[PDB]
C-alpha cells in the first residue's frame, strides 16, 4: 500500500476548513474541500486523501459520526494519518 503520510492541523477561529465525506454503503472517510489559506491547507491535506488514522487512533472501521467526534473531540490541535489519492494511471 501507499505510505500513508502525517498532517498536523492547528485549530483556527472557522475550524478547519475540509470536508469529511463518506460513500453510503461501502466504508471509508475522505477529505475533500480543503479550503484555500486555512489550517487544513497548511498542514498539507489534499481533497481524495483517505483518512487512516485520527490522533493515533485507527478510524477505518469507525462510522462518519464516530470519526467526526474524535476530530471534534481534540481541543486545539488535531493529528490525520492519510493516504493519498493515486495521480498517475497508464491507458
Ligand atoms: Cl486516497
Amino acid at each position: 500500500g501507499m505510505l500513508p503520510r502525517l498532517c498536523c492541523l492547528e485549530k483556527g477561529p472557522n475550524g478547519y476548513g475540509f470536508h469529511l465525506h463518506g460513500e453510503k454503503g461501502k466504508l471509508g472517510q475522505y477529505i475533500r474541500l480543503v479550503e484555500p489559506g486555512s489550517p487544513a491547507e497548511k498542514a498539507g491535506l489534499l481533497a481524495g486523501d483517505r483518512l487512516v488514522e485520527v490522533n493515533g487512533e485507527n478510524v477505518e472501521k469507525e462510522t462518519h459520526q464516530q470519526v467526526v467526534s474524535r476530530i471534534r473531540a481534540a481541543l486545539n490541535a488535531v493529528r490525520l494519518l492519510v493516504v493519498d489519492p493515486e495521480t498517475s494511471t497508464t491507458l
